[PDB]
DNA sequence: GCGGAACTACT
DNA sequence: AGTAGTTCCGCG
């Protein structure tokens, strides 16, 4: 079909781009791009070139990039302007591939690596690569395979090779579990040396060059790792064949005492797949382990293997070699589930950009208005610098720390990228300035109206209302483009149906699948045909129409994901249309924007509910507000409900009626106030919350701001079936705590919100034996030692030494002088627990081996004089008090029964 | 490292 | 205790 590419690179006056034939076939390409620039001319030179301000330029084609660069240097000392596109790969991909792109992700190389290297001291640092690779599992996607190349002759052991046979029984048997679908997906290469091991590693490499690399963190560890190594033993110049085109280049960094490499490859992309896990999640993970994340998203466990990791090469290969294939495919799993490197292509070729900038909202952007204009014969402005200095940010409303038992809030519909449609904000738009009066007197309606020829904002600025501005065109185009793709994705997931049900009767015969556009509806006639079709090819369509499916929703994720990271762009002094003035005026107006909805809304509910000076707004979001229905409910007895599940009804029936109307005219008649282009801030309700009907639960409560939880029963317009709960900066996740005090931490909420005071207390009393009877290592820590060498003066903690040395320290004074005990050594991992004040350990908190378990030399002394105590009052009261106390409630009674008994 | 949450440590 | 100063994630 139509081609498309997979790397473009500028490499001096050439530009190297990798692509797909029109017949499916991968080439490579060589061009020595000749780049244009632009510069003012008179109003007499002018032709068809004009810039966003609409002053005419005239066009200049440069022999070469070097000159183009060499030109705008110059242009700068004359002190005259350099429009145009000077990212010239940018340039190169908008002339090469004029229409929007189709690309055939089944065409393109995604490759997932991973790389075990035994370290007898500490970890291994890549910068260095001093210890050998003795494994090293690579899965090609176009094969479909994992390729394995296992060494064997290292000098720190020499071993029998792995067993596929073994590795796919229960491990109660010795097996290793590995999956039974990848076990016939495996290609086991074996070696007697690493050079050897080492060379063929690239043979293969250049045979199957990746278009795209991923791995767990390939980027800080694995691929500098490789690259280190591979030049330690053979040079730099037979290293730099990791790169299609024989370039490479190398970032250092370091802080105090870490430091890094990061070696860009030139021709490929490398999306590491933790860089990528961490930006389109949308949680915040307490840990981004391999491990841990992959039980979060597929409920797989750790999987298990004694010993000291150091060893378990020389100890145990078999397994070792079998955890390398595992968790290559835990990544695939990851991926086939959140489908982020599918993610990153549709929106880098929306774009028309190197995949890898998908990290970027700055070159994102760039490019999508540097493509849009220049279809149209306009010129890019130059990007010039600016100052970083800050200005307002989000107003968010100091809460009345308290318990609050019905609550409603509502939302804005993208609020930012829907001010600067409003106000038509952008910097060609900018007319003039007006004398500012305070921002409450905006908020209250007692300044004067700014304008009645331009658009405003609270902070000063005016913009033009006649003409449509850069940016907001820009925005509009993408919102309208969801829709589109809306459409598309229910229309194949209808078509979808549709065929499965065909599927039931399937017709024994032989034909084919319809060629048929699964974007739209089925007509009468296609649906008419599907009824005879036979099962291979309706098993055929299916699939056909279920890849269309997921292809329009990955198109609208883009979109939207797209949308929401603008504001990051118009704020970012690098971008090329920044401007501080406006990204001022767009977060002044937000601000106004809250705080008038705010006044009206307790101006609409005061007035139904008849009273006066009431606040019904008890919290501001950015673009949200809180509202206690209280007297709401108050005003209808609240015994006249029959389930809670009926309250919940009316509540929604009053925001959707009565609410939301008042809110939308009171955001007209401040789109009038200032004067905008268009009205398009949309305020609706979204989530009900409340205590269970006829319970001593209270709802919710706010510590202050960004810190609440909510009981909540309906979100936009789903019932829930069971209410959940919201938890917003409550602490309830922190690593530092013992994964019990987490699930009782959360505990304790449910019962304050969904049960009551009482409820409560009866909890904290259960919780705190059972906590006190729990194994130690149950409660124990995590973290390593990789800097004791130092902290540690005379065998003594030395100054600002950190908890984990101090007791790294106090077990090694308590195993001088004994050979049994493991030792502890730089680099490694281990146990921490903090000690009773009296214990004969000398030191609050004692560490030990995490690979082994505690010598009987101390296991007793630390399991008696364990601090019980301390764990539990400072992991899991004091946070709790903070809950307790701004709800108004006692995790324990002072006074109870026995008081009763004169005793 | 990055950027930075997220932990000590001090006037 | 706010405000200021450190560790350090993820990788064997
Ligand atoms: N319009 C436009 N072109 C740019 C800018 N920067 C570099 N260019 C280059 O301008 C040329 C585009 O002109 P083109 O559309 O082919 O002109 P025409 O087709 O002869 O009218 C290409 O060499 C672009 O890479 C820019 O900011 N705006
Ligand atoms: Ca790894
Ligand atoms: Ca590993
Ligand atoms: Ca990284
Ligand atoms: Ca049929
Ligand atoms: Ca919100
Ligand atoms: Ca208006
Ligand atoms: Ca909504
Ligand atoms: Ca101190
Ligand atoms: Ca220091």
């Amino acid at each position: 079909m139509k081609e498309f590419y997979l790397t473009v690179e500028q490499i001096g006056d050439s530009i190297f781009e990798r692509y797909i034939d029109s017949n499916g076939r991968e080439r490579t390409r060589e061009v020595e791009y000749k780049p244009s620039l632009f510069a003012h001319c008179p109003e007499s030179q002018a032709t068809k070139y004009f810039d966003i301000y609409g002053k005419p330029c005239t066009r200049k084609l440069f022999a070469n990039m070097r000159d183009a660069s060499q030109w705008i240097k110059r242009m700068e000392d004359i002190g005259l302007e350099a429009l145009g596109m000077d990212d010239f790969k940018l340039a190169y991909l908008s002339d090469t591939y004029n229409y929007e792109i189709k690309y055939d992700h089944t065409k393109i190389r995604v490759a997932n690596f991973d790389i075990e290297v035994t370290s007898p001291d500490g970890f291994p640092e890549p910068s260095q690569a001093k210890h050998p690779i003795d494994a090293i599992t690579h899965y090609d996607s176009i094969d479909d395979r994992f390729y394995v190349f296992d060494l064997l002759n290292s000098p720190y052991g020499n071993v029998e090779e792995w067993s596929i046979e073994i590795a796919a029984k229960l491990q109660e048997q010795g097996g290793d579990e590995v999956p039974s679908e990848i076990i016939d997906k495996i290609i086991y290469m074996p070696f007697d040396n690493e050079k050897e091991l080492l060379m063929e590693y690239l043979n293969f490499w250049q045979q199957k060059t990746p278009v795209i690399l991923t791995g767990w963190n390939v980027e800080s560890f694995d691929i500098p790792y490789v690259y280190n190594r591979i030049k330690n033993i053979f040079g730099e110049s037979t290293a730099k064949r990791l790169s299609p085109h024989r370039k490479t280049r190398v970032k250092v960094i370091e802080n105090m005492y870490g430091s890094r490499e990061i070696i860009t490859l030139f021709g490929i992309s490398v999306l590491d797949y933790i860089d990528l896990y961490k930006k389109f999640s949308f949680t915040n993970q307490p840990s981004y382990s391999l491990d841990y994340i992959s039980e979060f998203e597929l409920n797989v466990g750790k999987l298990k293997y004694d010993g000291p990791i150091s060893k378990l090469r020389e100890s145990n290969h078999q397994r070792y070699i079998s955890y390398n294939i595992i968790d290559v495919y835990r990544v695939l799993q990851i991926d086939a589930k959140r489908q982020f490197i599918n993610l990153s292509l549709d929106m880098g070729y929306y774009a028309k950009i190197q995949i890898q900038s998908v990290f970027s909202p700055i070159k994102t952007w760039d490019a999508i208005i540097f493509n849009s204009l220049k279809e149209q014969n306009k010129v890019i402005p130059q990007g010039r610098s600016h100052p970083v200095q800050p200005y307002p940010g989000a107003f968010v409303k100091e809460p009345i720390p308290n318990r609050y038992k019905y609550v409603m809030s509502f939302d804005l519909t993208s609020l930012y990228p829907s001010i600067i449609r409003q106000v038509n904000i952008s910097p060609e738009t900018i007319a003039g300035t007006f004398k500012v009066a305070p921002l409450h007197d905006y908020i209250n309606a007692v300044a004067e109206r700014p304008s009645d020829v331009y658009s405003c904002s609270p902070n000063g600025m005016m913009y033009y209302k006649d003409r449509d501005g850069v940016v907001p065109t820009e925005i509009t185009k993408v919102f309208n483009q969801r829709k589109e793709h809306k459409g598309y994705m229910l229309a194949a997931q209808r078509n979808g149906e549709i065929i499965k049900e065909a599927l039931h009767n399937p017709n024994l015969s032989v034909d084919e699948p319809l060629d048929v556009d699964y974007r739209f509806d089925f007509s009468d006639e296609i649906k008419e045909k599907i009824k005879k079709l036979s099962a291979k090819s309706l098993n055929e369509m299916l699939f056909r129409a279920q890849r269309t499916e997921v292809a329009g929703m990955t198109a609208q994720i883009n979109r939207k994901l797209l949308i929401n990271s603008l504001y990051g762009a118009l704020g970012n002094v690098w971008f090329r249309y920044y401007d501080l003035r406006n990204a001022t005026a767009i977060t002044t107006f937000g601000q106004m924007a809250l705080q008038w909805i705010e006044r009206k809304v307790n101006e609409y509910l005061n007035e139904v509910c008849g009273t006066e000076g009431e606040a019904f707004v008890l919290y501001g979001d950015t673009d949200s507000i809180y509202v206690s229905a209280d007297k709401i409910i108050d005003k209808v007895g609240e015994s006249k409900f029959r389930d809670t599940n009926h309250w919940v009804d009316f509540l929604d029936k009053f925001a959707r009626e009565r609410m939301e109307p008042a809110i939308d005219r009171g955001f007209r008649e401040m789109c009038e106030y200032m004067n905008n282009k268009q009205h398009l801030m949309f305020m609706d309700r979204e989530a009900i919350a409340g205590p269970p009907l006829g319970s001593k639960g209270i709802g919710g409560f706010w510590t202050g701001k960004k810190r609440y939880a909510l009981n909540v029963w309906d979100m936009e317009g789903t019932r829930y079936a069971e209410p959940k709960l919201k938890i917003m900066g409550l602490e309830t996740q922190k690593s530092s705590t013992p994964k019990a005090v987490q699930k009782a931490l959360k505990e304790c909420i449910r019962r304050m919100l969904q049960e009551g005071e009482e409820s409560l207390q009866e909890y904290f009393k259960e919780f705190e034996k059972e906590f006190r009877q729990l194994n130690y290592i149950s409660i124990a820590s995590v973290s390593s030692a990789n800097n004791i060498a130092k902290y540690d003066v005379g065998g003594f903690p030395g100054p600002k030494c950190p908890f984990h040395i101090r007791g790294i320290l106090t077990y090694n004074r308590a195993i001088k002088g004994n050979i049994d005990a493991p030792q502890v050594v730089e680099g490694e991992k281990v146990y921490v627990l903090p000690l009773r004040e009296g214990n004969p350990f000398g030191d609050k908190c004692i560490a030990w081996p995490s690979g082994t378990e505690i010598t009987d030399l101390i296991k007793d002394d630390v399991l008696h004089w364990m601090d019980y105590t301390v764990l539990l009052e400072k992991t899991f009261i004091k946070p709790l008090e903070g809950f307790t106390s701004a709800a108004k409630l006692d995790y324990e009674k002072k006074a109870s029964l026995f008081d009763m008994f004169d005793f």
